[PDB]
């Protein structure tokens, strides 16, 4: 509908796959080469389905901060025959607050879904499903189940992936450029 939705669509159309684990179907962001991200509660194993194709997992790393606190991001390297467009230059370098974000989801349950969530707060600490979690972004949109792995964007920045909600607010794990140096 406007330039935020433009940037969100450009990311969804080239840098997402549908990931399936034993814990469900998730929006999965591809970042560069065969490297993607997914919420850690997806419980990635040795095999994952990518657009309904059986795919070996070459590596999976559940990120934690240097206090050994959960960040809810798992970085997955896929045994796929095709690379993602490199979008690392759209990742923020530091923790921040944002205006006018979009949450974008693509699954069997919610295809081509885009949500203007408005202002995004650097919330910080969240007890997420009983697990102390850091680097959480918050938006005042009543997000539901099925949206996990959804991509949070502003114009020109890919800032997080949706990991939870409390019925009135939604929560995303930050994406930082420093997670994807090689």
């Amino acid at each position: 509908m406007g330039p935020g939705f433009d940037f969100a669509q450009a990311i969804m159309k080239k840098n997402t796959v549908i990931a399936r684990t034993e814990k469900g179907e998730f929006t999965m962001l591809g970042v560069y080469d065969r490297v993607a991200v997914i919420p850690t509660h997806a419980s990635v194993g040795e095999i994952i389905y990518i657009n309904d194709v059986e795919t070996r997992v070459l590596d999976a790393c559940a990120l934690r901060d240097l206090t050994d606190t959960n960040l809810e991001i798992t970085i997955v390297k896929l045994d796929r025959n095709q690379k993602f467009r490199d979008i690392r230059h759209f990742l923020p370098r530091c923790e921040d607050d944002y205006n006018d974000a979009v949450l974008s989801v693509h699954t069997s349950k919610f295809p081509n879904m885009y949500i203007p969530v408005g202002q995004v707060t650097n919330y910080g600490f969240l007890n997420l499903g009983g697990t102390p979690t850091h680097r959480i972004l918050m938006y005042n949109f009543p997000t539901r189940a099925g949206q996990c792995g959804g991509v949070v964007t502003t114009t020109g920045k890919v800032i997080g992936i949706h990991v939870g909600g409390n019925g009135a607010q939604g929560f995303a794990a930050m994406l930082l450029h420093s997670y994807f140096t090689d």
